[PDB]
């Protein structure tokens, strides 16, 4: 051949520089001169995004009869902890297991401290986004971790020494995927300029036992990315969290009995840090597979949430002993955009959903695995009233964890190239404005960057027209919401279960 | 360890049909029961593409002078034949380069008639495009070689048989690189249900020989894939493409002469077919690469086209004697869009070029053959008076094809789900229409199931705007115009070249 | 002998959940879209009963 | 600082920000770190050693 | 005392000597970027040296402080007076000169 009698033409013909290390802008420039005449014609701005943050909800289901998988494991976990362990009968079933998802939330706050003090030392000259990216999408001032950092770490390892007080059993892989789930850095392939991918915990369960008419969870919300929080919000947070929690008689001879129950070395073990403990992004396929089915469902409803025809509808876990058998009743309303309109994006997701795959044959595990994030919207709820603003929706049943949005987290095209935040569902929502086109073709782009990236739903205002699932697809099935509720019924039996 | 004693709920609750065959319209329904009020804001349609057509046109790589490589490959094949053997003095060395010219026409004609009998006896269950949407996108009557393959089969070996009369030398490399590129299937991620490039010629040279002012050659043009033509319509080009070749006596001299220097072996072979040569689609990521980096330059420029401004810019590679020293003389000019207006979207392609390459280490040969397809705008054509309606662009010196443009197959949104037929450049132009942006939309997401889909440059008339590569990049790299330039000068000397 | 030299599109074209567990409603859903104007005409509810006692 | 000012530790991170206040993000020193990094490997670059309350 | 490249008043001087060997490493034999000349690198490697002469720097005044000895009264309070640190603000908050002496060491590892 040519190439083998020349090999030296070719080598210096084709010595170009390759790994161009992402996280700042790139130009590349004009092959035409005379093109500067069309200023907006030619595109020569260059973004790579670098961090996407699934901002997720911890549930135990759904539930609105004494049939439901938590119910269920509320009574075996009672039945071990009373009938063969001897308990104090001050409590029902109910009581201990709403004390058990309050140990959740601890623990989930726990390595939520943990990844942010852990993520603020990681440094290279490849990625720029490290790691003051992945402190912008956890809501966290990156001066206030740079200053401070050893009231950070001392801070968590209060936090672990603290969390110890009460107990929760280590061979219930609830807290155990929350824990695995929550403090992890994820690339999207297995190369040096990978993509973060991430979970951040916006809603955590804070206890409101007041009164006699039962135990209640109240949300407490968790900071949002782009809100430069510093050590002392997560201190309030943090104290807001065992405010109730600390000092209660029934919390105290309630972890008593579970340390009765369960050995000391039955129990869940906080892992203490230190200076020289930093975590370095890992590749699962398995995170990958549950983050490209992944649905999101919108922001969650508080009681200070306003909504026209929609009242009562907030996120609470109630625990009303009068009424429906004092069963654990969770089942919220969906579809709330964290605003008082109605969403027209949000009708796209009422279609089935695409279970997408990776390979030709799959497992059993690898399914259920897959679907872990997903959430199909089956009836809508019913409003008390003549006018409504919002359109709320109903699901047939979610897993061990919901999705609310999504954070990316890019370079800037215009001066300074800072990074922006860009927060959204799977449905984008696309009105008349010349200025949206082109920044949902960027946010597109901006997605498809990512390898396993969530199905879009792209809802055109203008057209009254949505589209399907804007993902590029290998091994496919279509999924019916009976089937993916008993997929769910599946995993929330399985992660609530303990052996005795 | 709840899934290894309950293993039977595990195995039962997954059992889904995951291998669903490309080809054919698929309703996902509604998930929501009352989301049939809804209308088109619930899509319920899944479509998947599986034909790209990559339309490409041979090329002897932008002569301009003497000093052309072309020209300096004419000197050399002419010492070659007529000094280390006893040739004729009737013919000069650009007759002799532009008759091995004209052999790569007849070559990639016999090629392309050769992919057109073939691909018709393909069929699998799981890939419904076959062999309609191949035969569509190559632009015959699907029903014409299913009717008349008796007919096709010997048109074909004749065409063989008149092909193979002549000589052309197998040592050059670039036939070998036509006519493997110009037959054969080309998967795009190895799996069953994959999706099928390809590559047919937009255009073909035909050789006319006049008198004293040389022997130009011609355009000719081939059928586009919404065209049906039959086997008379082959049938009439394969005549008029060697009216005036094998009509002139001249013609065998300086063939006999190729036979007489290269030998009986070292010649290029035409395969001839019969009932069992069936073709079959291969992976090749060589293929994929050149692919991926590739830019439409637009339709070629006819006699028959009306530009303003543009009076004799046409396609051809002309050689007088009486003018640039009797050199072998082509510079097209680029960035027609068929029609005698300016396309606003080709103010994108203004730019410079982004080379991805999938992997970390990338080898020089890699490098310089994931090139040959692309080609990079520098200055535009002055026109020759006061107004001009198009803007055309020359290059900086193209490789030895050129991309027009490129032909998509889908199934139709509606009933009754046939085949549709997409024409696009790397650069699409979406103006402001009530529902050309969900077609744009769909466009997107057809394109991006492809696996190595070129680089789009959509341009919006909305907003006056357009956007950069809308690709999933890996490993990428910022070319410009004089590395591209010496890239494609090293390509174009490679193929035309012979080592004795 | 079709389905002896095509035996994966039979496999794959056949994989149905089958051991439905019984004690919960079951919505079977709408084949036709537009069905949902008739209301109750459409009975698209499924109930397997458990339990039989003798007194 | 010279002998004889008594700096706090302030200071010392106003000096240190204000060392590192154009360094950081600049993009030619970003592919000037990224040029160094693919040049010399990982292990061919410096290492600042970490300290703890036992190094004295 | 202060780091210095040396003299340089021509191209002959060993500092534009190394800029160009260094260079030539870089690009030449490792494919560079193509944005920056010889002097440019070189010059950044000048920054990455007075960051690291900080770090030993901050380091050092660390390290210093835990140094008591009966035979020795000038041990710390002397020498952190020559360094220009006050020795009450590293006898009240030694865990934070500590973990500022860290994140220095982490922040100097971007390049």
């Amino acid at each position: 051949a040519w190439y083998a009698r020349y090999p030296h033409i070719l080598e210096e013909a084709t010595r170009l520089p390759f790994a161009y290390p992402i996280g700042q802008y790139y130009d590349t420039g004009y092959s035409v001169a005379s093109a500067t005449e069309w200023s907006k014609y030619v595109d020569t701005s260059l973004t790579i995004p670098g961090v996407m943050c699934v901002n997720f909800t911890p549930t135990p289901g759904e539930s609105y009869n004494k049939n439901s998988p938590i119910n269920i494991a509320a009574q075996n976990v009672y039945t071990y902890v009373r009938h063969m362990n001897s308990g104090h009968a001050n409590y029902e079933q109910a009581d201990l297991m709403m004390y058990l998802l309050a140990m959740d939330s601890l623990y989930i706050f726990h390595s939520y401290v943990r990844k942010i003090l852990a993520i603020s030392k990681l440094y290279t000259p490849v990625n720029k986004y490290f790691p003051r990216a992945l402190l912008v999408a956890l809501g966290v001032d990156p001066e206030d971790v740079f200053a401070n950092q050893a009231q950070w770490e001392y801070f968590v390892n209060m936090v672990a020494y603290r969390a110890g007080a009460f107990a929760a059993p280590a061979s219930m892989t609830y807290y155990e995927r929350h824990a695995w789930m929550s403090n992890g850095l994820y690339v999207d392939q297995d190369v040096t300029r990978a993509q973060i991918y991430m979970f951040k915990p916006t809603m955590l369960w804070k206890y409101e036992n007041l009164g006699t008419t039962g135990t209640k969870l109240v949300p407490l919300m968790m900071p949002k990315a782009g809100d430069n929080r510093k050590l002392v919000d997560f201190q309030v947070l943090f104290n807001n969290l065992v405010s109730t929690m600390l000092g209660d008689e029934d919390f105290g001879i309630m972890s008593g009995d579970v340390f009765k129950a369960f050995g000391a070395d039955g129990l869940v073990k906080l892992l203490a840090v230190d200076s020289t403990t930093m975590t370095l992004p890992t590749y699962d396929p398995l995170i990958l597979a549950q983050i490209h089915s992944a649905r999101a469902v919108g922001a969650p409803i508080l009681e200070t949430s306003t909504l026209t025809g929609f009242p009562g509808r907030q996120w609470q876990i109630t625990q009303n002993p009068d009424v429906n058998n004092g069963a654990i009743i969770f089942h919220p309303s969906f579809g709330y955009d964290g605003q008082d309109h109605e969403e027209l994006s949000f009708r796209a997701m009422c279609s089935n959903m695409i279970l997408n795959l990776p390979g030709e044959a799959h497992s059993a595990e690898m399914i259920i695995e897959a679907t872990r994030l997903a959430t199909m919207f089956q009836v809508k709820a019913v409003p008390a009233g003549d006018t409504s603003k919002p359109v709320l929706y109903l699901p047939n049943g979610f897993g061990t964890e919901v999705v609310n949005d999504y954070t990316m987290i890019s370079v800037d095209k215009a001066t300074p190239h800072d990074l922006t935040i860009h927060t959204f569902f799977n449905n984008i929502l696309v009105p008349n404005a010349k200025e949206n086109y082109v920044a949902n073709l960027e946010l597109l782009n901006n997605i498809i960057q990512f390898d396993w990236a969530p199905q879009l739903y792209l809802t055109y205002g203008i057209a009254q027209e949505s589209f399907g699932p804007f993902a590029q697809l290998n091994d496919w099935t279509i999924l019916t919401g009976e089937t993916l509720a008993r997929m769910h019924e599946v995993c929330v039996t399985s992660m609530f279960d303990v052996p005795q």
